[PDB]
RNA sequence: AGAUGGUAAGGGCCCACGGUGGAUGCCUCGGCACCCGAGCCGAUGAAGGACGUGGCUACCUGCGAUAAGCCAGGGGG
């Protein structure tokens, strides 16, 4: 993921509330097993979309933690 | 009658070249000594581990289902 595409995603989810949060990382986290099991079969050249998608849920479960700490 | 040399199955000494082996010299990622600096960590779960963790990953490193990494400040170019 490019940097900016980094900064614009950080915005946006910060924007999010909790629930809107879990509901995005749960949809991430079904585009993720899509991707593996493309990835299994070989059939997903564009590999360095699961890295990707992974640090996504990450900075997204991050700011979800964000919202919820204090 | 007499007398003496060429035999090398193999062996020995010497010379040449190799093989084996890893001495010696040079080298240093490491070690050693002293001196200075610094000196506690842990239920907010330590030390130390197990198992995991990469698109393909045996091991080591790193990391913990957010898993060779997440957010932010600073540095750097
Ligand atoms: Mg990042
Ligand atoms: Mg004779
Ligand atoms: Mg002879
Ligand atoms: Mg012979
Ligand atoms: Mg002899
Ligand atoms: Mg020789
Ligand atoms: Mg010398
Ligand atoms: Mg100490
Ligand atoms: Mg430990
Ligand atoms: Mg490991
Ligand atoms: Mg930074
Ligand atoms: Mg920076």
């Amino acid at each position: 993921m490019k940097l900016s595409e980094v900064r614009k995603q950080l915005e946006e989810a910060r924007k999010l509330s909790p629930v809107e949060l879990e509901k995005l990382v749960r949809e991430k986290k079904r585009e993720l097993m899509e991707l593996r099991f493309q990835a299994s079969i070989g059939q997903l050249s564009q590999n360095h979309k699961i890295r990707d998608l992974k640090r996504q849920i990450a900075r997204l479960l991050t700011v979800l933690n964000e919202k919820r700490r204090q």
